[PDB]
């Protein structure tokens, strides 16, 4: 129903391979790979505000599902894409050659980002306030 | 008693003035000045692990109070300093020309950094888990 909340990263798979493939500087990969930070989502209907801790960067994006949005990626590049709702608990988007699926299951969020043969997967858990 | 917790930034003063004074690019200042993120402290006796959300950057430092440690600053520079514990609720250190005081009262942390005539103050509140 609602994605809103604060989520702490629990585990992730293939961070280094994915970050190398998108061209992140090696120095930012090494300092960011072991950080387990907190991301915050604010949902108002179809409108989303994301404050994402990804490695050693904080990225803030907003968008409305189904509307074209301009989004900052991990490299700082801005991309124009549309985020779709699949079901009621999955956000799905494509940009460049990446497919991103954000799936909510109770207190667990799983983000899966596929780039060619690399699947970068983040599992986070809702902070219970 | 214990600093351990996740702390969400509530308010801050002189973020822009401090970041300009230490040489951060205006681009990074504008990106980060409105972010109200979560920082995490883990205390075990004299040992502290910090995961700090500072603007658009996440910085992860670790130190034992009273021992010289290398700490990453906002500029990416690693400084060697000693942090001391004053009482049970104040962390005090000085590096370059900055004095930093981190004070815990109840569930509120007040961080005050003084650089010349600029007092950079951050007020953050413990997330009640
Ligand atoms: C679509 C690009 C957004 C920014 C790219 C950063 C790479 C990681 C994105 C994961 C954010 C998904 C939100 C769930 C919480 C989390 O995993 O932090
Ligand atoms: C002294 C090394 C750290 C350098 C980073 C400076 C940016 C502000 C640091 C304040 C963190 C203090 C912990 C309380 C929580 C917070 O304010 O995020």
């Amino acid at each position: 129903s609602s994605f809103s909340g604060k989520y702490q990263l629990q585990s992730q798979e293939n961070f280094e391979a994915f970050m190398k493939a998108i061209g992140l500087p090696e120095e930012l990969i090494q300092k960011g790979k072991d950080i387990k930070g907190v991301s915050e989502i604010v949902q108002n209907g179809k409108h989303f505000k994301f404050t994402i801790t990804a490695g050693s960067k904080v990225i803030q994006n907003e968008f409305t599902v189904g509307e074209e949005a301009e989004m900052e990626t991990m490299t700082g590049e801005k991309v124009k894409t549309v985020v779709q709702l699949e079901g009621d608990n999955k956000l799905v988007t494509t940009f460049k050659n990446i497919k991103s699926v954000t799936e909510l299951n109770g207190d667990i969020i799983t983000n899966t980002m596929t780039l060619g043969d690399i699947v970068f997967k983040r599992i986070s858990k809702r902070i219970l306030e």
